């Protein structure tokens, strides 16, 4: 009745020749897609794994992995998207608790998934950019006949938010491109479009493969890590009129000596997740290329965004308003109405969410409350209905925004990025500030005095922070989050 793979393969049939990705190695038509697809669909069932049985992917941004993506729902196999820099232990809990019957690694990663799996019949399969090769396997199989008789409520995939394993359905996929990326992100079949974020990010996923391959689009994958040189590259070389970034990204971008002209690029659209945008990088940005940076909130527990800017009514500094499709709701710790201007908890409704947190009970029940979803994200809501992000639940300080502080301090002209957290040194917990500075500054006592007042001059007086420490990077999750746990301890 319903398979998101199926349903892709149907809807591309008639652009067969069309390219559907590029990357590091080459192009691949639509065509070639469904081929190989299917071809690993029986590949997996010749490997004995059956239908609802997990595989892991631990696998770079090439076309290999939308292929094994695709040839495991097409088999009806559910595969879980593994971040690709994790240590061999993280992989080991992985393995362990998603039973995974096969890991899917590209060739960098072998070696950490070898030594997971040697804490522990998970059988190694190796992508190349003895064990089975991937691509050896697609070779000798014949592309399987029909997809599995899966339901748009199955289970089709996981991706992991120890880390829970969140579970996806094939609906889900459908809603997040009808919902966001045709309405709001106006993908398009002409459109070239180019995730930073990687597949195995939420953000990602649906950036680099659900949404391009939805309405029969181009997308460009790129394996290594994306700095701003790295980003630049594929702007230029193959002019995507859609690129996906994260703040740290656009940050970073910005004050490249490499940056782009506006006439070297053919961006249309942006968006931003992950963290908030700060109003200066969007105009900046804007300025500079002509095109608008969407910042949107999503999570892994809905699988894409769900309130986002619209092209054409950017508010920068804020996340817009609920996608069309999506409600949203602020409470208090009783549940009770949230008045416009104060911070509440954001409660989501819409029908991508995820269908519990495998092998979890307690975080299931608190978190998957029927229809809605408890985020753990802390929101405002202004006069004009837009929403402003104020931190993560546990990143709060004690009733002060770390956001609210942190947007503050980037808009002087020497901070590039920063972090406000609280620290207990025993046992008063203080605001500390961590501060990436632009090149042409010096840190300095004088400069940690600046930023202090500067702060103090634009908000009440219990916000400002008490030290500043000046550092060259902050700690970033591999998507571009920033740890504020870390600088907590």
């Amino acid at each position: 009745l319903f398979n998101f793979a199926a349903y892709l393969f149907r809807l591309n049939e008639t652009r067969a020749g069309k390219t559907a990705y590029i990357d590091d190695t080459g192009s691949t038509t639509y065509g070639e897609l469904e081929e190989r697809a299917r071809r690993f669909a029986s590949a997996l069932r010749t490997l004995g794994v059956h239908p609802e049985e997990r595989i892991l992917l631990v696998m770079l941004d090439t076309v290999a992995l939308p292929v094994a993506f695709l040839g495991a729902l097409y088999a009806g196999v559910v595969p879980v998207v593994a971040n690709t820099l994790l240590t061999p232990a993280d992989y080991v809990y992985m393995l362990t608790h998603s039973h995974a019957r096969a890991v899917i690694a590209s060739g960098a990663l072998v070696q950490n998934v070898t030594q997971a799996l040697e804490s522990a019949g998970c059988q190694l399969i190796v992508s190349q950019p003895l064990a089975p090769l991937f691509e050896e396997l697609i070779d000798a199989a014949a592309p399987a006949a029909k997809a599995a008789a899966t339901g748009c409520d199955d289970i089709a995939f996981w991706l992991y938010s120890k880390p829970k394993g969140t579970v996806h359905t094939h609906a889900n996929l459908y809603w997040t491109a009808e919902l966001y990326a045709k309405p709001i992100l106006g993908i398009a079949e002409n459109d070239v479009v180019f995730s930073a974020a990687k597949l195995f990010f939420a953000y990602g996923l649906g950036n680099g493969l659900t949404f391009p391959l939805s309405v029969g689009a181009t997308a460009i994958l790129m394996a290594e890590r994306p700095t701003a040189d790295a980003i630049f590259a594929r702007l230029v070389e193959h002019r995507p009129t859609v690129f996906y970034g994260v703040p740290t990204l656009y940050a970073n971008m910005l004050v490249s000596p490499n940056l782009p002209a506006r006439a070297d690029v053919a961006i249309r659209i942006c968006t931003s997740a992950g963290e908030a945008l700060p109003r200066e990088i969007g105009e900046r940005f804007t300025a500079h290329f002509g095109c608008e940076i969407l910042d949107g909130i999503g999570s892994t527990e809905m699988l894409h965004i769900f309130l986002s800017n619209r092209a054409g009514a950017v508010e920068y500094g804020t996340t817009g308003r609920p996608v069309p499709g999506y409600e949203i709701e602020l409470r208090d710790e009783a549940g009770h109405a949230v008045p416009d201007g104060e911070v509440g908890d954001l409660y989501i409704k819409g029908p991508s969410a995820a269908v519990m947190y495998w092998n979890n009970r307690e975080k299931s029940r608190a978190t998957f409350l029927g229809e809605w979803i408890r985020s753990g994200d802390k929101y405002c809501r202004l006069p004009n209905g837009c929403y402003v992000y104020a931190g993560r639940s546990d990143d709060m300080l004690k009733y002060v925004s770390p956001v609210e502080v942190e947007m503050v301090l980037v808009q002087h002209d020497a901070v590039l990025e920063a972090a406000v957290v609280g620290v207990d040194h025993g046992g008063l917990v203080k605001t500390r500030a961590f501060v990436v500075l632009k090149r042409e500054f010096a840190p300095s006592e004088i400069l940690a005095e600046e930023l202090k007042a500067f702060v103090k001059d634009r908000l009440a007086p219990h916000k400002y922070p008490r030290d500043i420490v000046f550092v060259d990077d902050l700690p970033k999750t591999a998507t571009g989050k920033i740890q504020r746990f870390k600088l907590r301890e």
